[PDB]
C-alpha cells in the first residue's frame, strides 16, 4: 500500500485543533496505509525545554497517541530521537536547502518575531521535518493546513536531491482536511488555535475537564447576528464552532445548521460543549492507563525498531548517492 | 592521558600548508595522548561535491593520513558519516547556537560571499564541528590558526550546554603551531595557501611531483631586497619561505638565516624545493601502498567502531540533560 508519514511535537498542550486536523486522520487511515507516527522530540527542541518537562511531554504524547486509537498492530509509533537516522538524513538536506529558502518560511518567520537573538534550530527545522517525510518514501503526510509550506519545501527539496543524484525519493503530498484543516482559537476566531496561545480560554486541550471543555465553549466569541450559518468571512466564530462540531459529531454543516434553524447561541453551545465532552472523556479515560502502564515504553521500544530499521536503509542510499564514506 | 580531536575535509587538493598546521602535529602528538583523528565527509559537503571524486577523495585523504604516520595502534582513524553520533550532537548544538553566532563566522562569510544563493550547511558548519570535538570530550585539537575562531565557538557553545543542562563537556582548547600556523600562497605570500587557489603554483599539493615542487618554489614570489631574514610584514614571500623551510627541516629561522647569511634566492630556493621533495617522496610511496591495499578499509573499519563506541555514549548523555527521548 502507500506509506503515511506524520508527526506532532510533544508539548504541555495537545489542543482539539491538534485532534481535528491530524490526530483525528490518522486513526482514520492508518488501516489503509503503511503508517509512521511519530513524536518529533528533536523538533521540540528547536526553542527551549526544561527537561523534566520534555521528558513527560513525550510519554504524554505517546500516551494521546494510543488513546485517540493509533494502534501499534496497524502503525508504526516512535520517537524522532530514538531513529539516528532522522538527524543524519536532516543534515545531508541541510547541505542542499537554501538559507533563503528556510528564511521564507511562514513558520519560522511567526516562531522568531521580534525576537533578539535567534536559535538556528529554529530555521533550519524544515530540512529534519523533510528528513523525516522522505526517509520512509512517503507518499502521504497528513497534517492541518498550517504544515502545508513546510511540506511544498519538502517536495522541493525531494526533487532538488533527485535532480542531483538521481532518482531516489518519492515525492510526497499533503492531505489536509476539507473541515477543520485549521481550528481557529475560541477568544479570536481569526487567529489559528495555538498550543501556546498565553490565554488558555483559546484552546481546548485533549485533558480539559468537563467544567472547563463547557466554560470554554460558552465563552466562545461569536457574534449579534443569533445566526447558526457558516460565513468564515462573517462570523469566523460561529463559523469555527460550527467545524468543530461538524468533524466531532460526524454531522455536516449543512445537518447542522437545519438542525439549529430559528435555535439560538446559548443551545448551540451546550450542545457543542456536550459533543467536546463525548468526545474527549474516553480518550482521557484510556490515556491515564497508558500513562501508568509499562506497555507504553514497549510500544515505543518497538515502533523504534521498525522506524530504524527502514530509515537507516534509506540514509545509507542518500549517503551512497552523495558518494559519503565507503 | 588527555584526548586530542582533528578533523580534515576529504578534498582534491591536500596543501603542504595542512600537512604542516595540522598532520605533523597529530604525528607528533599521537603516542602521548588519546587521539581522534576525522576524514570531516559530512563537512565536506556543505559545498556541492562530485559523488564519485568525494567517495576517492574520503580514500585518498585516509590514505594520506596514513602515509604522512598516524598509527592506528596509537590513534583512531575515522570517517565523520560513519558515526551517526555527529550528525545527531550537530543537531541538538544547533538548537543552542544563535544565528547571528553562525552568521558572525569568518570562515562562512568567505565561502559565501559575492554568492547568489548559499547553502545551509555552509551556515551551519560550525556546529557539526563542535559536536566533531565535544563528542569526545577533547582537551586539545590541534590546527592551524583558520580553525581557530570555530574553536572559540566550539568553547561557547560547551559552556552554554554545561550551564544550561549541566556539567557534561570538557571545554577545548586550540594548539596552533608558532612556526607554521598560517602557511602562505606561494603566489600572493599574503594570502593564505588554500586548497582552492584557481592558481595551482600557489600551493603544493602533497602528491605533487619533484619537477613540478622544483617549478613551484622557484616561481615563489619574493623581493628585490636578495637577503634572506624572516619579516613578515616586510617581506612575506622570504618569510612564508622560511617557515617552511624550518618546519620541514627542523632547523630554526635563526639557523636557516645563519646558513644562508650572505646567499641569495637561487640557491635558497633550490635548497628548500629540495627539502620539500625529501619530505613528500616517502609520503609518497606510503601513499600509493595504503590506496591499493585492503587494509585501508580495515583501518577505518577499526576506527569507525572505537569513536561509535565513545561518541554513541556522549549522545545518550546529551540526550540525557535535554530530556530526549525516554
Ligand atoms: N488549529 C489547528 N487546526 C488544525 N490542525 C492543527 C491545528 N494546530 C495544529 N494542527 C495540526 O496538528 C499536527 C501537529 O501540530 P504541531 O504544531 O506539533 O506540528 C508540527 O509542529 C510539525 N512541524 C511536526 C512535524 C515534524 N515532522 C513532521 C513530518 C510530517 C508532518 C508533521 C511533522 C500538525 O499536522 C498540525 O498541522
Ligand atoms: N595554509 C595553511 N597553513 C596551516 N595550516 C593549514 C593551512 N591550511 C589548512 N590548514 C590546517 O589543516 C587542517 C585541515 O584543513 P581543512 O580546511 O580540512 O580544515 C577544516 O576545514 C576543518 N573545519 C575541519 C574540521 C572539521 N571538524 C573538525 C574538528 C576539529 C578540527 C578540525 C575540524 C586544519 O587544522 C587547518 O587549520
Ligand atoms: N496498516
Ligand atoms: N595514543
Amino acid at each position: 500500500m502507500k506509506t503515511i508519514f506524520s508527526g506532532i511535537q510533544p508539548s504541555g498542550v495537545i489542543t482539539i485543533g491538534n485532534y481535528i486536523g491530524a490526530l483525528r486522520q490518522f486513526v482514520e487511515l492508518q488501516h489503509e496505509y503503511n503508517c509512521y507516527f511519530c513524536i518529533v522530540d528533536q523538533h521540540a527542541i528547536t526553542v527551549w525545554q526544561d527537561p523534566h518537562e520534555l521528558r513527560q511531554n513525550i510519554r504524554r504524547l505517546a500516551a494521546l497517541y494510543l488513546a485517540v486509537g493509533i494502534d501499534p498492530t496497524q502503525a508504526t509509533l516512535f520517537i524522532q530521537s530514538e531513529v539516528p537516522a532522522h538527524a543524519q538524513a536532516a543534515w545531508m538536506l541541510q547541505c542542499i536547502v537554501y538559507i533563503g529558502e528556510l528564511e521564507r518560511m511562514t513558520q519560522f518567520k511567526e516562531k522568531s518575531a521580534g525576537k533578539e537573538a535567534v536559535s538556528a534550530g529554529l530555521l533550519t527545522y524544515p530540512p529534519l521535518m523533510a528528513a523525516d517525510i522522505l526517509l520512509y518514501n512517503t507518499d502521504i503526510v497528513p497534517v492541518g493546513e498550517d504544515q502545508k509550506q513546510h511540506i511544498e519545501l519538502t517536495r522541493d527539496l525531494a526533487e532538488r536531491f533527485n535532480k542531483r543524484y538521481g532518482e531516489l525519493f518519492t515525492i510526497p503530498e499533503a492531505r489536509i482536511p476539507k473541515v477543520g484543516a485549521r481550528i481557529m482559537s475560541l477568544v479570536d476566531p481569526t487567529k489559528k488555535m495555538s498550543k501556546s496561545d498565553p490565554n488558555p480560554k483559546a484552546y481546548i486541550t485533549l485533558l480539559d475537564d468537563a467544567k472547563t471543555i463547557e466554560k470554554k465553549i460558552k465563552s466562545a466569541v461569536t457574534d449579534s447576528e443569533g445566526t447558526i450559518r457558516y460565513d468564515k468571512e462573517a462570523k469566523p466564530g460561529i463559523s469555527n464552532l460550527l467545524n468543530i462540531y461538524s468533524t466531532l459529531s460526524g454531522q455536516s454543516i449543512e445537518e447542522l445548521e437545519r438542525q439549529y434553524e430559528g435555535k439560538g447561541y446559548g443551545v448551540f453551545k451546550a450542545d457543542l460543549a456536550q459533543v467536546v465532552i463525548e468526545t474527549l472523556r474516553p480518550i482521557q479515560e484510556r490515556y491515564h492507563h497508558w500513562m501508568e502502564s509499562e506497555e507504553l515504553d514497549r510500544v515505543l521500544d518497538e515502533g523504534a525498531e521498525k522506524a530504524n530499521r527502514v530509515a537507516s536503509e534509506m540514509v545509507r542510499k542518500m549517503e551512497q548517492a552523495m558518494g559519503l564514506g565507503r
